[PDB]
């Protein structure tokens, strides 16, 4: 197989889908096979789609979907909302052991936080992370009660021994206030900081965020997840 | 002694002052002696002292605490910007221990959430919990992502054998809302929720907040905790 990276995030609105691009355009542009895979998504009714998005942003074509839900709610209020079911632990994994391959990033974008619900019984992303052996990597924000989550979805991935690929700021302003220059600052000493992408990177062109995306991220981490 | 709660959040602008004061009102009125302490505060820049606020809402007196930094930060960074050191975790655990006597519920609120740097060195609310064998109150949303959230907090308490006390919606909506309604219902599912606080309680006086306080608590739980 190839190298798997599950995308979560603290909690959210954090900027997932424009960190899942972000890294997916970064690592085309150092030569890596990406593909990206949305499990579970909700909000279709209000038009929510991340996999569209990261198309529109990275130019990915590998995109993978399997479960859709109208509603824009937790996975399991949405699939019951319309009488839809979740996913099973298995449908999903499989999903994501079929676009594998050797020389292959293939990213799995989670729903909301690391242990929302994305199959049943209590099944998170961690639990899919520890089957199809992923490392995560973890979004955060820069703003008040940033460090807390950040400590409690690193905790919840080592007790589980999934192993942390690192932080991205998935929003990052310019110009830093105060309270979110100490935040970058406290968060690198609880963890690597792999990148901090800037605001409103979403309503980028295509050249645009490509150039983002390949400063965003160090060269030698994207090219060292992938051998 | 008595009865030692700590008082957490999953996060920052949950509600979680207006708990502490709600359950301390609620508990009073019971024929509870109620005190709490706060080790830690922040942001009292901006017009700040969630004791005072304690004490203007519910009326306790035993109003403890040991630091308070202007800056609207985590404890650590506003210690860190204020050139000066946060208290040791011996300070903390002694004035817990200090305040705590039989018949008491001594309530203990943290600065943000469960894992936030309370003390020296790099000691946090859920360690002060530990030494003093007290259970966890976690006070919730009921906005998208709470459930994460509460999740991720009671794994963490149970991770160090922290018990918990029950959830608390800190601020309930109107009117409530799709989201809202559904985590509500959700969060009952993981755990007790003791009570689902109006939002706007904090602009009560003194006789409305009491009355909200002792409508929103399960009256034998509450004396049941002592
Ligand atoms: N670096 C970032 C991060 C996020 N966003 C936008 O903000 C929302 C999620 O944070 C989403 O609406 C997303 O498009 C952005 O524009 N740039
Ligand atoms: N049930 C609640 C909970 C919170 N609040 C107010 O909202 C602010 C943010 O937590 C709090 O500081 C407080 O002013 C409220 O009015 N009623």
């Amino acid at each position: 197989g190839g190298t798997i990276l599950v995308v979560t995030g603290t909690g959210t609105g954090v900027g997932k889908t424009v960190v899942c691009a972000a890294l997916a355009s970064a690592a085309r542009q150092a030569g890596i096979d990406v593909a990206v895979c949305k499990p579970v998504q909700t909000g279709t009714a209000r038009g929510d789609d991340d996999l569209a998005e990261v198309g529109r942003l990275a130019g990915v074509t590998q995109l993978a979907g399997l479960a859709r839900y109208p509603q824009p709610m937790a996975p399991a209020a949405a699939a019951e909302h319309a009488g839809m079911a979740l996913p099973a632990r298995d449908q999903i994994v499989r999903l994501i052991a079929d676009l594998d391959r050797p020389g292959r990033l293939t990213l799995v974008e989670g729903a909301g936080g690391l242990l929302v619900e994305l199959a049943e019984p209590g099944v998170t992303l961690r639990d899919v992370a520890v089957d199809v052996a992923a490392a995560a990597l973890v979004v955060v924000t820069a703003d008040l009660g940033t460090l807390n989550h950040t400590k409690l979805t690193l905790e919840a991935l080592a007790a589980q021994q999934v192993s942390c690929a690192g932080l991205v700021i998935g929003s990052w302003p310019d110009p830093p206030g105060l309270v979110a220059a100490s935040n970058r600052s406290a968060l690198a000493r609880i963890a690597m900081v792999r990148a901090a992408l800037p605001a409103g990177a979403a309503s980028l062109d295509a050249g645009d965020f490509a150039a983002m995306s390949a400063a965003a991220f160090d060269r030698n981490w994207v090219a060292g997840l992938v051998g």
